[PDB]
């Protein structure tokens, strides 16, 4: 199996939900990781929650992750290898893959679940982030 190299992200994210034809909020492009989606149904923001307005419909608490460095691989499941070990135990994931490679999401209360789960599976976790305020 892929031994992958996570990251953690600092700040709380929350996954809102937009209708399908509004246009992209001033609110949802900013600082951190932002993912913005329009499909048939639905106009998806996941983002920082201290962007996220209280007229929104919103899936909140939610740890972001980065997967990291370069991917030389042989036809080996990157995605797989990280989702197996939380799916398979109880552990809600929200992927989103770019074109360098992927970020996974997992509701906050999971995180130190998440982090066993995932060492136990072989992978490493760089959990270091500036969360204390100013």
């Amino acid at each position: 199996a892929p031994r992958i190299k996570l990251k953690i992200l600092n700040g709380s994210y929350g996954i809102a939900r937009l209708s399908a034809s509004e246009a992209i909020p001033a609110w949802a492009d900013g600082g951190g990781f932002v993912s913005i989606t329009r499909t048939d149904d639905e106009l998806s923001i996941v983002c920082l929650i201290d962007r996220i307005p209280q007229d929104v419909r919103v899936d909140p608490g939610w740890s972001c992750f980065k997967f990291q460095g370069p991917f030389a691989f042989d036809e080996t499941g990157i995605v797989l290898s990280v989702i197996s070990p939380l799916s398979t135990n109880g552990i809600g994931i929200f992927v989103v893959s770019t074109f360098d490679g992927d970020h996974l999401l997992v509701r906050s209360n999971d995180l130190e679940k998440t982090a066993d789960l995932l060492a136990n599976a072989g992978h490493s976790l760089l959990l270091e982030h500036h969360h204390h305020h100013h």
